[PDB]
């Protein structure tokens, strides 16, 4: 149930650090190209979590043990809380510049349709990591195209889109994203 989303969502997170797809479907073009791939060591790295529900506290505590710094926000969750699990929450303002990786597990509400927009990419450290494992449109689309074409995001990872299979195909096509067909829950365990 929500470790095989959290899970993904680690996955996906290790994918997007050291370029494991890409990798790979490089080896399979007959490449070798170790220059093109140097990756990103997690340990000491930030990654903030927006939702800390059951998903959020499960990939902090795994992330946790790959030495990455965890904040976080969740309006529902006070500070004290989120520190008995290891996430320091911050107000969301405070989380963009921060944050090295960003991973969403909050709920598809009306607070939450375009969480990361044009407005947050802009506050975002140059070079930000992005994954939605979680439901499409917490990420906008188009926001996200734009800020991977300008570099202000150096990668992102989706496993759910608005529309699924999803129609538009720019964020799909694109060299610094990584996807799967909503496969968070797609585990025999699950
Ligand atoms: C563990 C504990 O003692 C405790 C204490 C109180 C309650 C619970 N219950 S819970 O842990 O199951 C749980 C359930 C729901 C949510 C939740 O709805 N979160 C949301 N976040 C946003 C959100 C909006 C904007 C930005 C952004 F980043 C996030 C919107 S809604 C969070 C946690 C547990």
């Amino acid at each position: 149930n929500s470790l095989s989303a959290a899970e993904l969502t680690c996955g996906m997170i290790m994918c997007l650090a050291r370029q494991i797809p890409q990798a790979t479907a490089s080896m399979k073009d007959g490449k070798w190209e170790r220059k093109k791939f140097m990756g990103t060591e997690l340990n000491g790295k930030t990654l903030g979590i927006l939702g800390l529900g059951r998903i959020g506290r499960e990939v902090a505590t795994r992330m946790q043990s790959f030495g990455m710094k965890t904040i976080g926000y969740d309006p529902i969750i006070s500070p004290e809380v989120s520190a008995s699990f290891g996430v320091q929450q911050l107000p969301l303002e405070e989380i963009w510049p921060l944050c090295d990786f960003i991973t969403v597990h909050t709920p598809l509400l009306p607070s939450t349709t375009g969480l990361l927009n044009d407005n947050t990419f802009a506050q975002c450290k140059k070079g930000v990591r992005v994954v939605n494992c979680a439901r499409g449109g917490i990420v906008d689309e188009g926001a996200l195209l734009r800020a991977l074409q300008s570099g202000q995001c150096a990668g992102a990872a989706l496993d759910v889109f608005t529309e699924e299979p999803p129609r538009d195909r720019a964020l799909v096509d694109h060299e610094n994203v990584i996807s799967c067909p909503h496969l968070g829950a797609s585990t025999k365990e699950a």
